This record gives structure tokens, sequence and C-alpha cells, in this order.
RNA sequence: AAAAAAAAUUUUUUUUAAAAAAAAAAAACUAGAUACUAACACAUUUAAUUUUUUUUUGUU
């Protein structure tokens, strides 16, 4: 819907299924969202972008990390910059909530690309993964 | 008494050569070309409170 008190009080809304009731709409309409979400953190405004990166969290645990990843991963070849870091903190949260042993190894394998701007979103993904799995991260 | 099958030692000349033990670009000036970095900032902002300034001049 475009505007912003839609799409900032939609978020919420849509991130509260997400932690309360998951079950109800099938796996392919939480993979609506995630690209829906992920074309919506070109705005401007922040409490959006940062409501857009906490409920790539509740759909990954709802559906799985590896159906969102390839579809973040697919979005660091993007050139503009909030676009590679606001997915880069997603891949961190993705991370923390269905653990990091299962991002990882894919996130290790796509820095491999000769395109410097996922190497960088590779490595500021790994950053914010880092902190945000606080005393893990030793393993 | 006279007519048939197996064997060993010591001395001498050379032709189509090679090897490089490992550091380089500049700098300055002036303009142009293109990538990129900071969860950078980008619509809410406004219900106690200091820009509010004049030769004092508002009466039982």
């Amino acid at each position: 819907n475009k505007h912003r008190k839609v799409e900032v009080n939609t978020i919420k809304f849509v991130g509260l299924i997400g932690k309360l009731a998951p079950t109800y709409a099938p796996p392919k309409e939480w993979m609506r969202i995630c690209f829906e979400l992920l074309e919506l953190l070109k705005s401007t405004n922040k409490e959006i972008r940062r409501s857009a990166n906490a409920t790539f969290g509740f759909i990954a645990e709802a559906i799985g990390p590896h159906d969102v990843l390839v579809a973040l991963l697919n979005n660091l070849k993007v050139q503009e910059r909030q676009l590679r870091v606001c997915t880069a903190v997603a891949i961190g949260i993705v991370a923390k909530v269905c653990g990091p042993y299962n991002v990882l190894p894919v996130i290790m394998n796509e820095y491999t690309t000769p395109e410097t701007n996922v190497q960088n979103g590779v490595l500021k993904a790994m950053s914010f993964m880092f902190e945000y799995i606080g005393n893990m991260s030793k393993d």
C-alpha cells in the first residue's frame, strides 16, 4: 500500500501472527510475504526497516530458514545500500532464531561469489549474527 | 682270442653445456571518469517553563 502508517501498522500485525499463530497460513503464503517485505525495506523510514527485519525471524521460525535465506542472499546482488545492509541484518536475525549452524555454511558458500557487494554483505551479515548470539559464538 | 656313448682361467678411449639467489611503481598539479563506505539522516515534530525585547504606568 505504500504510504507509511499502513506499512508500519501492518508489519506489526503480520509479525504478531508469526509469533502467535504460525500454523494457519500455509507456508507458500509466508513466502509471498517474505518477498513483499524484501521489496518494502526500500522505505525511507526506519521503524519500517526495523520491523521488516524482525518479521523475517518470525517467518524463519514458522516455515524454515533455508527457504527464506535463498530469498535474502539473492538480494545482496542489488546495488542500493539499505537493501544490502537490511538483508545483512535479516541473515543475522534468521541465524539467531533458527540457529547459526543452519545459516552459516550457506553464508560461507555465498562468500565465494566473485561480486564484491556480496562479499561485504556476507561479512556484514556475520557481524550482526555474532552480536545477536552473544555467548554462543564459541562453537 | 679279435669289432661301440661325457670336460675349466686374466688387461684399454671418448664428441652436442650451464647460472637470473628472487622487488618494483613515481611524486606533484590541475580538471574529468565510476564504484563504495556509516542499521548515517529522510515525516513526524507541539500541553508546565525563557527570542517575546521599549522610553515603569491598568481605576474602592
